[PDB]
C-alpha cells in the first residue's frame, strides 16, 4: 500500500505560473541576453497566463525520463516518529538523472532547438545541472557543450562521466575555447575556475558560435517548468483522497520546493485563504533562508542576468570548505522570497551534521539514500510530529524528495565516515 | 505508454521452483573432503538449505519478505525501448524488465531479503557475505538494515578501493565492510564462509544455488503478468549471466509453462563476458563453488574456481561458474549461450544511454549485443520479433568502470 503511481497516459499537460495568483505583484527584475537565450524562455519570464501548455515534444521526453514519478509513503519513518503524521514523498529522485532538474532542462533544450540552435551550452560545478542538460540534449539530439569548473572537473568525476555517457562534450573552465577563457589561462594554465567564470565561458561560446545558453537559475521560467512535479502530485494525492496539511522541501535556489508547492498554494491563494503550512529549509552554513537580506541582487556570479529581488547573503558568499551539504547557492527565487516575506512560506535552516544524521536514519529505515540536499528537509518532520501530537488529529505531510544521493556518497562519507 | 506498471496490490505472492519441471534430474552436489556439507549446514540458513531441493512448484512468499519487496520498489516496471527499436530499424519490439528500479539498483535485493529473513529465523547474530561489484553487498546491507540484522561484507578488494561509493553505500545502511582476502574471488566467498563459522553467524549466498534463483523469480512472475497486461507474448527472453540468477529469475517462470506444456517455442539467449568466458568456453563439469574448497562441488559450466579476471576488465560478470539448473538447460540446447567483450558491450551501453536516457550496469550491457543480433536476424527474415530483456541493474555507481574503457 505504499506507492502511488500516476499512469503515463494521465500525466498533466500544462505547467503552472503562480505570478497571476501572487498576493501582490512580483517586484520586477531590473542583452546579448537574447542572442544566447532561447526566445520562448525570455517570453515566459513575464508570462501573465496562469498555465503554459507543455509542448507534445516535451511531454514525450518527460515520459522517456521516468515521469510521472511515484509518491511513496514512508510508513517506517511514520512509526519511528510515533504514527502522529502521515508522510508522503514525491519522488523526483526517480527520474533517470536522479533529480528534479531534468524537468526544466528538457524544456530549455526544447526551446533552444525551436530557436534552431546549433548546440546548447551551460555551466556546472558539482555536475547536477550539467548531467541533466546532457540527458535532455541527448534526447533531443542536440549537441551539448558543458563548461565545468576545472576544480570540480577533476574533483567530482562521476557526474562528468555521466555527462559523457549521455554524449555531452565537457570542458574544464576557464577553457581555451573562448577569448575570456584563454585570457585567464594566460594568468594560470591550470586556473581553478569558478561558477561565474564557467557562466561567462558558456555564454561566450554560444554567442560566438551560433549556439544557445541554457540557464539553470531561479528565473521564473525555470520554476514554471519544474511544476510538472506539483501538477502530478496534486493529481496523485487527490487520487488517494489525501489533502496535505504540510508541504515541505529544501531550498538551493528554491525551484524544487516551489515546483512541488506552488500548484497547491495556487488553489489556496485563489480561494483567498491559506490553510496549509508551507515550510522550506536550507543549510545554516549558507543561511539565506533565515539570515538573508531581502533585496535586489545578482542571480548569478557572472553578473550575467539582471538583478532580482530576493533573499540573499550576497553573490560572493562562499561556504566553509567543510560544507558538503550541497545547498551552496546564495539566494532564493524571487517568488519564493516574496512568499516568505509575507509569512506564507516558513523558513528553517539546519546544520549538515543534523541533516546527515537524519539522512542516515532515513537510509536504514526506509531504505533509500536521499541526496544531501534533500536531507535538509528531514529535520522539519520532527517539528511537525510534535505539533501534530498536540492536534489530536493525524496531519499529512507532503515532501519534495528532490533527489537520491548515490552520486553524493562521497559527501556523506566526508562527514559521517570521517 | 512506454512504461507498464504493475500495481503493488497485484504483486505475485509466490516464488517459482523449476526443479520439478526440468527435462531431467539435476546433477546432485558432490562432496569429497567430507567436511564441506555439514559445514554448509552450519553456515547456511536452515530453511534456505531446505528449499534447495524443494519439490513444490510454487513457494509462498513469507509475509515479512513480501512487505519489504513492496518497500524497496517492487513490482518493477517494464519499459518499452522505442528509441532503441528505431535505431535498430523497428525490426523488433524491445521490452525491458527494469530490475534496476529497486532501491539498490539491481535484482540482488530480491534474494537478499529472503536470505536475511531466513537467517533471522535461525536467530543468527550476524550475516556474512562476499561481494564483487558491490551490488550484492549493498543489497545485503539494505536487507540487513530492514530486518535489523548485523552484516559483515567481504568485498573483493580491487573492487573495495576502486568502488568506494559502493562501500560508502553499505556503510550508510549500517553494514561493516571488509577487504578480501581479509583478517580471518572466489576467495571472498571463502573469506565470508570462514568468518561465519565463528562467531555465531550465518552465510548469505547471492546466486548460483536453487533457493537463491527461486527467490529472484518474483521478477519473472511479475513480468509474466505485465506482458499479459498488454497482450504481448515474447519471442525471445534474454539477459546476462554472472552466476546466472538474474537471467534464470526472469526466464524460468516463462520457460516452466513451456516445459510443462511439452513444447519450447520461445528463444532463450544469455550472454557472459568474453574476458570471463565460461558461457561459451567453459566446460560442463563438477567444480568448486568457492576458491579454497570448503563448499560442496556442483556441476556447472565452469572455467575453474581459480580463474582470475584481467586487470583491464571492468565489465563485471566475474564469477567462474554458471548455476547448475541453467547449465543443465544450456547443455540441453534449451538456452543458447553468448559472450561479448567489454569493449563491445560498453560501446552499446553508451549508445543506449544517449538513446533511452538510462545508464545500464556494466553487467547488463552484455545483453545489448544480443539485441543487435536478433534485429539483424529479423531483418533478414522480415519477421518482427518481440524481445523481453532482464535489465539487471543501473550503472550510476559504475561510471568509473565505464570511464576506464570509454573516456580514454
Ligand atoms: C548489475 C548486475 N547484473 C547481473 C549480475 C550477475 O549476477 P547473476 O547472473 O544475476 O547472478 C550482477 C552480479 N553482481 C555481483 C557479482 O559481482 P561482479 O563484479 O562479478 O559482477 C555483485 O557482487 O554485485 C550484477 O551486479
Ligand atoms: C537533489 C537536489 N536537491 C535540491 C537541490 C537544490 O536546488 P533548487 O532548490 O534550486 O531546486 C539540488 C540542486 C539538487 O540536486
Amino acid at each position: 500500500r505504499i506507492r502511488i503511481d500516476l499512469p503515463q497516459d494521465e500525466i498533466p499537460a500544462q505547467w503552472y505560473n503562480i505570478l497571476p495568483d501572487l498576493p501582490e505583484e512580483l517586484p520586477p527584475p531590473q542583452e546579448l541576453l537574447k542572442e544566447v537565450l532561447p526566445s520562448k524562455v525570455l517570453e515566459l519570464e513575464f508570462a501573465k497566463e496562469r498555465y503554459v501548455k507543455i509542448p507534445d515534444e516535451v511531454l514525450e521526453r518527460y515520459l522517456q525520463v521516468g515521469r510521472p514519478t511515484p509518491i511513496i509513503r514512508a510508513k517506517r519513518l511514520e512509526e519511528y516518529l510515533g504514527n502522529n503524521i502521515k508522510i508522503y514523498l514525491k519522488m523526483e529522485s526517480y527520474t533517470y538523472t536522479g533529480s528534479h532538474k531534468i524537468n526544466s532542462a528538457l524544456a530549455h533544450v526544447y526551446y533552444a532547438k525551436l530557436d534552431n540552435a546549433k548546440f546548447v551550452t551551460t555551466e556546472t560545478g558539482a555536475g547536477q545541472w550539467g548531467s541533466s542538460v546532457a540527458l535532455a540534449s541527448a534526447l533531443f539530439r542536440m549537441k551539448a557543450h558543458i563548461f565545468m569548473v576545472r576544480t570540480s572537473y577533476y574533483a567530482k568525476p562521476y557526474r562528468k562521466y555521466m555527462m559523457q555517457m549521455y554524449g555531452a562534450e565537457v570542458h574544464p573552465s576557464p577553457s581555451d575555447l573562448t577569448e575570456f577563457g584563454r585570457q585567464l589561462l594566460a594568468k594560470d594554465s591550470n586556473h581553478p575556475g569558478s561558477l561565474g567564470i564557467a557562466i561567462s565561458d558558456a555564454v561566450e561560446y554560444a554567442h560566438k558560435n551560433g549556439g544557445k545558453y541554457v540557464v539553470g537559475s531561479v528565473v521564473n521560467s525555470d520554476i514554471m517548468f519544474k511544476t510538472i512535479a506539483g501538477m502530478e502530485a496534486k493529481k496523485q494525492m487527490e487520487l488517494i483522497g489525501e489533502d496535505p496539511d504540510y508541504i515541505i522541501g529544501v531550498v538551493g535556489g528554491g525551484s524544487n520546493y516551489a515546483a512541488l508547492a506552488y500548484p497547491f498554494l495556487g488553489d489556496e491563494l485563489r480561494s483567498g485563504k491559506v490553510r496549509r503550512k508551507y515550510i522550506a529549509s536550507g543549510s545554516s552554513e549558507v543561511p539565506k533562508m533565515t539570515k538573508g537580506v531581502y533585496k535586489y541582487d545578482y542571480p548569478d556570479t557572472a553578473k550575467l542576468l539582471p538583478m532580482l529581488k530576493m533573499y540573499t547573503i550576497g553573490s560572493d558568499f562562499v561556504p566553509p570548505p567543510v560544507y558538503a551539504g550541497g545547498l551552496r547557492y546564495h539566494g532564493v527565487a524571487p517568488t519564493l522570497s516574496l512568499l516568505i516575506s509575507k509569512g506564507i512560506v516558513q523558513a528553517r535552516d539546519y546544520s549538515q551534521e543534523e541533516s546527515f544524521k537524519w539522512a542516515k536514519l532515513f537510509s536504514e529505515l526506509e531504505g533509500y539514500i536521499p541526496a544531501p540536499e534533500t536531507s535538509h528537509a528531514l529535520p522539519i518532520l520532527a517539528e511537525i510530529a510534535e505539533e501534530a501530537k498536540k492536534s489530536g488529529e493525524r496531519k499529512t505531510v507532503l515532501v519534495s524528495f528532490s533527489g537520491h544521493g548515490l552520486l553524493d556518497l562521497g559527501n556523506y562519507a566526508s562527514v559521517l565516515f570521517k
